[PDB]
């Protein structure tokens, strides 16, 4: 809420990993946890460690007397630019004026030229914070002003502000993207109405304070350079989403849970589910609360089957994530989840099957397997399927060549054992492209120029 209370500064200082996750678990108790005081404390335990070392044991403490000051300032920044005496709140909502205003406030405090600025911390000692960091900082510092009704939502790759009775009021307050037309101010209803995957077919996530709480956390970023990570931070991060998970928090976050399963692959807790249940759990989540309409829960399954080598389920989650995506319209914002897909179709899914491929050439393997091919056909067919309704093309020369390249990883006496149905393994393909070349996929010898056309036909 406002103001450092005793029972948090008694906690202090935070001298170790364990303090740190003593000082969240007190304040997930509390109805209103400080969103300032916890992105300060975490962006400068972060700062500290994400450097590289020498020294065995390392945690830089965290003394009260600066994250107070630095808490200080944010508030009197905060308190001092808005003020809600010009602002009438009728009955606990916030008006699109003065949401809008605490927005400004924010945006205008950025410098203006410029990994590690997604807190508060960076906010405060750097005047830099990246894309939804500034849509975090906005919710801190409405909390900061009182306005219990302001909340973050979040999509997979975007972050804006909700407001009003049950967040009924949306409010873009950052950037998203490179060059893209600034959208502060507005609506996220277009974003909803074009069916792009960026806005979820508003099927995102709104936050009370537990799951902005939740968040932060998973905006810890342990990364010192390209070859290494923090494993105080990755191990914080780890003890922080349990703590979280306990208290029912990750419910209605898949990503989080995605995470989690992530963290626990890498070092798994003793006691605790293991990654494939917690990868499933973040499945289940998004099938209950979001309509199975996110793609990173089986993007974060594919992933562990791909590590493991369980090329089938691999694959199998692949195609459940194209089978998501083909309800949704390709627009221009969207590139995030489109090099995703160019990446599993044209570098992992090669890979993996000339790994396959290899292993034939010295001895019950996938690319026996009719399911396996089946499951590639799926995931082929939604992504034209995607394509369709959408303003700029998916597919060009270069998916063609991997296409025709995994095809013809399979024996066409194995491929042949697939039964294909428009709109043995039994599949129904759903696009005009993968129809329109259904013959091509089952014969003995793969016309690739066919092929290559059909799927790069208008
Ligand atoms: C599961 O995959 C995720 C999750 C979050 C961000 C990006 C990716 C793609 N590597």
């Amino acid at each position: 809420a406002m103001g450092l209370k005793a029972a948090q500064k008694t906690l202090f200082p935070l001298r170790s990993i364990d303090d740190v996750v003593r000082l969240f678990a007190a304040e997930l108790g509390r109805e209103e946890p400080d969103l300032v005081l916890l992105s300060l404390v975490l962006g400068f335990v972060e700062h500290f460690l994400a450097v590289n070392r020498v020294g065995l044991t390392y945690f830089p403490v965290a003394d009260l007397s600066i994250i107070a000051a630095l808490y200080a300032r944010f508030t009197a920044q905060i308190r001092g630019a808005v003020d809600l005496s010009l602002y009438p709140r009728e009955g606990g909502v916030s008006s699109r004026e003065l949401v809008k205003k605490v927005s400004d406030v924010i945006w205008n405090s950025l410098s203006r030229s410029y990994a590690h600025i997604q807190s508060l911390f960076s906010f405060i000692t750097g005047t830099k914070l990246d894309s939804s960091g500034v849509a975090f900082a906005v919710v801190g510092a409405c909390q900061a002003l009182g306005l219990r009704d302001v909340h973050l939502a979040l999509s997979e790759d975007h972050a804006w502000v909700v407001f009003g009775p049950n967040g009924e009021q949306t409010a873009e307050v950052t950037w998203h993207g490179k060059g893209n037309e600034d959208r502060r101010g507005q609506t996220v209803n277009a974003g909803v109405a074009e069916r792009s995957w960026l806005y979820l077919k508003g099927s995102y996530m709104r936050c009370d304070r537990k799951m902005e709480v939740a968040f932060m956390v998973c905006a810890i970023n342990p990364s010192i350079d390209l070859h290494t990570d923090s494993l105080e931070l990755l191990q914080l991060q780890q003890k922080l989403l349990w703590l979280l998970y306990d208290l029912g928090h990750l419910e209605r976050y898949p990503m989080a849970l995605g995470n989690l399963a992530d963290l626990e692959e890498l070092e798994p807790t003793p006691g605790r589910p293991d990654p494939l249940t917690l990868y499933h759990k973040g499945i289940a989540s998004a099938k209950t609360y979001y309509r199975d309409e996110h793609i990173y829960p089986y993007m974060y399954l594919a992933g562990y089957h791909c590590r493991n080598r369980n090329v089938r389920e691999a694959l199998q989650a692949w195609a459940d994530t194209a089978t998501v995506i083909q309800d949704y319209n390709y627009c221009r914002e969207d590139e995030e989840i489109y090099k995703e897909f160019f990446e599993v179709a044209n570098d992992v899914i090669p890979n993996l099957l000339k790994e396959a491929a290899s292993l034939l050439e010295a001895g019950g393997s996938a690319l026996q397997d009719p399911e396996c091919f089946a499951h590639l056909l799926r995931f082929y067919d939604g992504i034209c399927k995607w394509e369709e309704g959408s303003p700029t093309p998916v597919l060009h020369v270069g998916w063609a060549t991997f296409l025709v390249q995994s095809l013809g990883r399979f024996e066409g006496q194995v491929r042949q054992k697939v039964r294909i149905v428009s709109g043995g393994p039994v599949l129904t393909f759903q696009s005009e492209k993968m129809k329109g070349m259904k013959e091509l996929l089952v014969a003995t010898k793969i016309n690739s120029s066919a092929i290559k056309l059909q799927l790069t036909a208008q």
